[PDB]
């Protein structure tokens, strides 16, 4: 009952912080300040707040639906994080987060510059993923902290279910990357252009879910479907390095622009297809010649309404194209004036992408064990 | 799920209101506006909140000791308003309250005057407590309903164990009475002294409470203890009118102003220590010659802790005078400077000793059955 309790009450106080930040920033923020860093700085614990609140939202779906998540992860069939403890993580951290900007919007006692409460909030979330007394789900900490450790070292652990299901989380978080690698940007030379090291940063996630299918690949020694999921992942690499290479010979006058312009055009097109069908045939498994009445579905659909995977599908198809534009515009000089934002309006929509495709391909993985992780 | 889940939003809700109260009076307010008329008129719905909160600590605390209040009561043994409900219903009228003051703080939208913003918030509460609609506790609303009704027309129900204990509320709860009439006074004359009619109204209570013991005595013809409890509540009766006169006959300058506050301080010295008393002896019923090696205490006592019953009787003997104090000051010119506050501060205080005497005066009911209700 105390969980319920809690959960209720960081979801006020929340919200009413929400409203206060709404009404400073129309009010005492006016229109003034290079407030862009913050928004940067803040972006990535905003959509980290929002992840966890849709992955609780997410593992309620699953126990409502009969989904078994918790064989699918491997954990312990019983002493499991329920939704309510994710919405109460969420709750407080977007309490902190919402302190945080407040007192950076206020400009709180002088003594500590308004440079440490970002600072001071990053590191309290650090401190509380990683400290070792044993008090707040120390043993959920503990099995994250060691699969964020074998998913960062992907070429040598052997890849279970929860690596590659972080990792591809990972691929559709990696606007924390980027922030965190503006942000040691902006302190260094600053304070408190178009470079190969951002698009590497970038390219990160993609990279650690190329190499786990590698090693997959390796382990089985079957090309499809590792080898193809391999090449899937690498389409972002070619599209990648062909907006870098395009706003490099656009930054210096050269005139062969065009072709890395076409390259790109036709890469991102690729790779929003390829990253389309894959979702929509393999990962969550539809269109199957299977399907009796469920038009264009599976023959068995767990959830219950037959609308839901329509509108999957519809919002799946927009949203594929939406990331890799943003993917794109954010590690690339290519749209210096709307970028920005697009960027800000896009993360959250791609969280809330990754949160649908959360629903459909644990389905896929309950129903026919669609990763082959199962013997 | 969702009645705890609503505890904790509006909690939440009202805590963060709290402090933005709290900061917009320091701020915003600074210090200008006859503001007192304010709190006059907030003063009642606040107390009625702490009322409803402690009501519901009252609840828990009977139900965790073993106290039958349900049986006491006359109510159903089950379908009955749980300590969740009660302070979910002080949540969001301690929001609305709140909003209320808010607005009457910050000034909105200006086709609306700030002469109505208290007035919306009484008349919705109004409204919630007697709507037909069978919708908010509407079960609750309508046996509370009914029970006041046979209160205020006290002469003629004959009382049960709930009338008698409503009046006594109520009794604990006489300034809601004055600052409705204080209301009344300033929304007709001064526009959005001393006179029989205030003392009229602080008196109501106990007249109430007189009446109905007057009314048990003629139903069971036994002086003691139903007489003696009607001396009690006429011992205010006194106090009220010599305080009255004491107050005519110095704002007048008449010279028979210290006979006057003689018999007054003599009759405050009567009935504080009557009601102490009847409340150690009677309501709670301690001391007892049957008290083995709880000292000063009774035979049997449900509550864990033997210290709580000391602190309660250290804490009534304090109330009981700092209430008569404030009954005197409320309805009597009798202190011009510093009474106001004193009555802002008493008020809740005598609302948190109602408090502590709703667990004796329940358990002494559950243990001997001191009100002679149960045949």
């Amino acid at each position: 009952a105390w969980t319920t309790f809690r959960v209720g009450l960081f979801c006020g106080i929340f919200i009413v912080l929400n409203i206060t930040l709404v009404l400073a920033a129309v009010f005492k923020l006016e229109t003034d300040r290079s407030i862009w860093p913050l928004i940067r700085i803040y972006r990535g614990g905003f959509l980290l707040i929002e992840f966890l609140f849709l992955l609780g939202i997410n593992t309620y779906g699953w126990r409502q639906a009969g989904v078994n998540h918790v064989l699918i992860f491997e954990l312990n069939p019983r002493s499991n994080l329920s939704h309510q403890h994710l919405f109460e993580i969420a709750g407080f951290l977007g309490i902190l987060w919402c302190l945080s900007l407040l007192a950076c919007f206020f400009a709180p006692i002088s003594v500590i510059p308004t440079y440490v409460y970002p600072l001071a909030l990053y590191g309290f979330m650090v401190f509380f993923l990683i400290n070792p007394t044993k008090t707040f789900y120390y043993k959920s900490r503990f099995w994250l902290l060691k699969l964020l450790f074998r998913v960062f070292t992907a070429p040598f652990h052997k890849v279970g279910f929860a690596d590659f299901w972080l990792a591809d989380q990972l691929n559709s978080l990696s606007v924390i990357l980027m922030d965190l690698e503006y942000m040691i940007c902006f302190y260094s030379l600053e304070l408190k252009y178009t470079y190969g090291v951002r698009a590497i940063v970038q390219c990160i996630p993609a990279w650690l879910r190329f190499i786990q299918c590698l090693r997959r690949y390796r382990d089985t020694k079957r090309a499809f479907p590792h080898l193809v999921n391999a090449g899937k992942y690498s389409t972002t690499f070619f599209m990648v390095t062909f907006a870098a290479l395009y706003s490099t010979h656009k930054e210096r006058g050269h005139s062969d622009t065009m072709v890395f312009f076409y390259l790109w055009i036709v890469f991102y097109i690729i790779s929003s297809c390829y990253t389309l069908i894959w979702d929509l045939k393999m990962d969550w498994g539809l269109f199957d010649k299977n399907a009796g009445e469920n038009t264009f579905l599976r023959e068995e659909i767990v959830y219950p309404q037959k609308a839901y995977y329509y509108c999957a599908i519809i919002e799946d198809v927009i949203l594929r194209f939406a990331w890799t534009i943003q993917i794109s515009i954010t590690s690339t000089t290519l749209l210096p004036h709307s970028g920005d934002i697009i960027a800000t309006v896009f993360a959250p929509l791609e969280v809330f992408r990754r949160f649908v495709w959360n629903f459909f391909r644990l389905e896929n993985e309950h129903l026919n064990n669609c990763g082959e992780f199962r013997a």
